[PDB]
């Protein structure tokens, strides 16, 4: 039971940063398959993460006010900014669909 995933560094960064805040992500198949017990390995290794637990909302602007914008997308703008590049990345049709799910990571590497 591992996953493996690729991103930016300067985003792997912010996982980093995600372990004091959170990590937002419209819910999907791959989502619905990860649990809190498990690691995820990005870039091969770069940036190891471990789900804590998964959470569910209305949408990212509950998600940003509730769990808190900063908290989820660190560098936004603003809320509305936020859900942008939610919006740019993520489809609203998917999003409305299910809706928006704040999982909660946490990289053990340092």
């Amino acid at each position: 039971m591992e996953w493996e995933m690729g991103l930016q560094e300067e985003f792997l960064e912010l996982i980093k940063l995600r372990k004091k805040k959170i990590e937002g992500r419209l819910y999907d198949e791959k989502r619905r398959q990860i649990k809190p017990g498990d690691v995820i390995s990005f870039e091969g290794g770069k940036l190891k993460v471990r789900v804590k637990a998964i959470r569910v909302y209305n949408s990212f602007r509950e998600m940003l006010e509730k769990e808190g914008l900063e908290n989820v997308l660190p560098g936004v703008k603003s809320i509305e900014e936020g859900i942008q590049v939610y919006r740019r990345f993520y489809d609203e049709e998917k999003e409305k669909k299910y809706g928006v799910v704040a999982i909660e990571i946490e990289p053990l590497e340092y």
